[PDB]
């Protein structure tokens, strides 16, 4: 699986990813939001979770399959890092 060398965006909401979260079932990764969001978005219309990846013929997940995924989120941190969007916030307490 390889989407882009350098950068995470979301499948479901088609932007940067912050808190990555990995299946215990399948394996891929999604936003937090996103997988809490759409969980809660299906179940309300009587649906189920499946494999938001495109390209994936997966299509059971449950929030109780649903963990942090560490690898990537200190992976994200490290372009965050680089500082080059806003680079102005001066906060009394950080
Ligand atoms: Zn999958």
């Amino acid at each position: 699986g390889s989407s882009g060398s350098s950068g995470f965006t979301c499948p479901i909401t088609k932007e940067e990813m912050k808190k990555p979260v990995k299946n215990k079932v399948c394996g891929h990764t999604y936003e937090e939001d996103a997988i809490v969001r759409m969980i809660e978005s299906r179940q309300k219309r009587k649906k189920k979770a499946y494999c938001p990846q495109i390209g994936c013929s997966h299509t059971d997940i449950r929030k109780s399959d649903l963990i942090q995924d560490e690898a990537l989120r200190r992976a994200i941190e490290n372009h965050n890092k680089k500082r080059h969007r806003h680079s102005e916030s001066g906060p009394s307490s950080g």
